[PDB]
């Protein structure tokens, strides 16, 4: 027990006026509320980024993704203009490593411009400071949405993917992005013989524990009905699933963009090649805590359902498709990470630096590290073979027929 927080008050009040809220709405509020959001106005807490992401683990990761960008661009016939779009670029580390390591490929480097999709002003500032060359002393990062890299590469920031120019071949990079998108949660009731949505309501029950609680909707919600075609038919009592509808919508935007103007997307995240039953987690100061324990004070995340993304793209029945998830270890090895590891190791002269490099490699590719939990899926043109997906599976049930 603890005193009720202001943002818990605020959330309770939403449930009083509009009824229990979907988990999607709950997550949106918790992360991105102007006054109380976790992602918004707080920062300065854990590490300097808090959690180490794949790019921050090793330059190897960024270099392998750069090689993927170049190889893909070649496979698309070396367009004179290529957009590279990143969803949620973090500190800009991945993009920085790409732009460094791909400089050597002149023809490629001459064709690229960069577009970063970023909602957080804090993140925009960090990314700009990390990526741009500045001529002026006084910088207001808000009225500075276009910039130039020290190598002269153009970089533009926008709030939504919708704002990115169309009608130009485009690469899309989404690294640890989908795990941070909101989700809906549904639960099958056999005694109602139908699906219900799981909602967050105020909790005023004696010995309730927190000021919010999870409840089940009285029958199907509008969303339940709207997505019943995605839920499993084998409804067992209490059987529960998570659905990343926001992610599916983004996937459709990317797929249709690729269908119209060409391109390819790499989506890298921790997740499964199946529907995820339960994975929503809340971390605070590097400790797992209850989702409803001081909402807004903890980072929420989900394991990505790669299967539903794949099926959703395929169901567009256009020139796009999604070549199914392959493990990060397998992907990075297939991109030539071991050769690069050897080359960098040889240029290094320090034993300590070499040991660091190898530790990073192992963290990226070992099965007991990120190598298996993290997975890679691509959205691309049916007629252009993806790079790094030789081990992707076939999925008969879902293919053309």
């Amino acid at each position: 027990k603890y005193p009720i927080t202001d943002f818990e008050k605020y959330l309770q009040d939403i449930t009083k006026v509009r009824g229990p809220m979907s988990i999607d709405t709950f997550i949106k509020e918790v992360l991105t509320n102007p006054k109380y959001g976790y992602y918004m106005n707080k920062d300065v807490f854990g590490k300097g980024g808090d959690f180490i992401t794949a790019p921050e683990v090793s330059q190897l990761f960024g270099e392998m993704i750069g090689i993927w960008c170049v190889a893909t661009w070649e496979a698309m016939g070396k367009p004179k203009k290529l957009q590279i779009v990143e969803m949620g670029p973090g500190r800009g580390t991945l993009m920085k490593d790409i732009l460094r390591s791909t400089k050597v490929f002149k023809e490629f480097y001459d064709s690229i411009s960069v577009h970063l999709v970023e909602a957080s002003p804090a993140n925009k500032k960090t990314q700009k400071q990390n990526l741009l060359y500045f001529k002026d002393k006084a910088i207001n990062f808000d009225h500075k949405t276009i910039g130039e890299t020290p190598n002269g590469i153009k970089v533009t920031w926008v709030g939504k993917l919708e704002e990115v120019p169309t009608d130009i071949p485009t690469l899309f990079l989404a690294q640890e992005f989908f795990d941070a998108l909101p989700i809906h949660v549904f639960r099958f009731s056999r005694e109602k013989n139908d699906w219900c949505e799981v909602l967050v309501d105020e909790d005023i029950t004696e010995h309730g524990e927190y000021y919010l609680r999870f409840v089940q909707s009285k029958g199907p919600t509008l969303m339940t009905t709207a997505v019943k075609h995605l839920l499993p038919e084998f409804g067992l009592d209490g059987y529960q699933v998570e659905l990343g509808l926001a992610g599916l919508a983004i996937s459709q935007q990317i797929a249709n963009r690729i269908d119209k103007s060409g391109g390819a997307a790499l989506i890298i995240d921790y997740g499964y090649d199946k529907i995820v039953k339960s994975s929503l987690q809340a971390i605070r100061d590097h400790e797992f805590v209850d989702i409803l324990d001081k909402p807004g004070t903890a980072d929420l995340s989900v394991w990505v359902d790669f299967q539903t993304i794949r099926k959703t793209v395929k169901l567009l029945k256009n020139k796009s498709t999604a070549i199914g998830p392959v493990d990060q270890g397998i992907f990075l090895k297939e991109m030539g990470i071991e050769h690069r590891l050897a080359q960098i190791g040889r240029k290094l002269d320090s034993n300590e630096k070499f040991e660091e490099l190898v530790m990073g490699y192992k963290k990226l590719v070992d099965p007991k590290e990120m190598g298996t939990n993290y997975k890679v899926i691509t959205i691309c043109d049916k007629n252009i073979t993806p790079i790094g997906f030789s081990t992707s599976k076939t999925y008969d049930d879902e293919d053309l027929m």
